[PDB]
């Protein structure tokens, strides 16, 4: 896709994912428990964002930053007056990171921070995917919505695939704790009060290994470091990503739980975006997590979508950008959402991200805010999505 003449880009606001990130030390114990098999080391600790991961965010930014030049928002090589690029990331080390990587790639050599709660390595609640709803019934509503989620799903064949590279049969989750079953096993969903959704079972496992796995394609492990060189071959990719696309639909797609979940990011963005444009800077950078990629998505109502060269939903590096563009023929102002990322082999070759070599970019829509032919959508419905998903 290409801008139409006579638009000029006034605002933008991108919602970021953090980039290349070890696995969870939180997942530690129950990928020892699924496999007989050794894992690989890192170098980063627990789930820290790696070298690579900010080599990978240094590309990103350099795109994003001649982007903006080429659409006016900034000159190339000169850096924008003080306040014009605000960036904020929660309190964890992965986020704050890829937020530094990110600006220094973009603005090379000019000033601008990098804003965060001053308590560091622990959760900023405007980024935390938690349950502020103690409700108790509430609490029940939302089980429940994730559970029918969960059947909307088919991983029987991801599962089977799952229990064969991993050898899970041999695993000391089998013998010992007879879990011998990931397509039979049960699951329970979780939401207690001031807590992120959760999953206890198959489900998780399943996520938690395939989250590794992605993560050692990413990282550039040689092929037989991947899953022991077994989920290599062909798009067993496809199928057992599933299971890692599954579980993020279930915790935070579900209507009900997405509207709590997020309330806080909705919130930021509409006064950003709507409420207080006029104090907001031209361009923010809010660095979460997929969670809240996935649950603010869901909360404003988009519709389905599908990024191309991706087998993740919500990419590793990817960012959700908001554009609040102005038509100069007819005095009105449109937005364009859109999601830019690197495909796989993009952040697997560690490829230098230029306008030469685009990073991918699917333009995605809201219900309440019907796309035209070029991708656009005027403010006034969209003022109306997140006035009216406040609420
Ligand atoms: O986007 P990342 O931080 O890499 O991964 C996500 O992070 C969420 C917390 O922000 C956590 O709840 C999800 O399980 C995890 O997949």
């Amino acid at each position: 896709q290409t801008v139409p003449e006579g638009y000029q880009l006034q605002q933008v606001l991108m919602m970021s994912r953090a980039n290349l990130r070890a696995p969870l030390a939180n997942n530690g114990s129950v990928l020892e428990q699924s496999t007989p098999n050794k894992w690989p080391e890192w170098d980063v600790p627990g789930g820290q964002l790696t070298t690579k991961g900010g080599v990978l965010e240094v590309y990103m930014g350099h795109y994003m930053r001649e982007w903006l030049a080429e659409q006016g928002m900034v000159k190339s090589g000169e850096c924008p007056p003080p306040y014009t690029v605000y960036a904020y990331a929660n309190s964890l080390q992965r986020t704050v990171a890829t937020a530094q990587f990110f600006i220094t790639g973009a603005f090379p050599g000019c000033d601008i921070p990098v804003h965060h709660q001053e308590k560091m390595g622990t959760m900023d609640p405007t980024f935390n995917p938690v349950i502020t709803d103690d409700s108790a019934a509430f609490s029940e509503q939302a089980v429940a919505a994730m559970e029918k989620e969960l059947s909307k799903l088919q991983l029987t064949d991801s599962y089977q695939l799952l229990e064969k590279i991993v050898n899970y049969k041999d695993s000391p989750a089998c013998k010992e704790k007879q879990q011998c079953s990931l397509v039979d096993g049960k699951n329970t969903f979780s939401a207690k009060y001031q807590q992120e959704p959760g999953v206890s079972g198959p489900l998780k496992v399943g996520n938690s290994l395939v989250d590794a796995f992605t993560l050692q394609y990413y990282e550039g492990f040689p092929m037989d470091q991947v899953a022991w060189g077994e989920i290599k071959s062909d798009q067993q990719w496809k199928v057992l990503s599933k299971l890692k696309n599954g579980y993020q639909d279930s915790l935070f797609t579900s209507p009900e739980v997405a509207r709590n979940v997020a309330k806080p990011l909705v919130s930021y963005i509409d006064k950003a975006l709507v409420t207080d444009r006029t104090s907001a800077p031209k361009i923010t950078v809010l660095v979460g997590h997929d969670s809240n990629i996935a649950s603010l998505l869901t909360a404003l109502d988009f519709k389905p979508y599908q990024l191309h060269d991706q087998n993740e939903r919500t990419p590793i590096g990817g960012k959700i950008v908001f554009q609040r563009w102005h038509d100069s023929k007819a005095n009105r102002d449109l937005m364009k959402i859109e999601y830019v990322y690197q495909s796989a082999e993009q952040l697997r070759n560690a490829d230098a991200l230029t306008l030469q070599a685009p990073a991918q970019r699917v333009t995605l829509e809201l219900s309440g805010c019907p796309i035209d032919a070029d991708g656009f959508c005027p403010m006034d419905k969209f003022d109306s999505v997140l006035n009216e998903a406040v609420k």
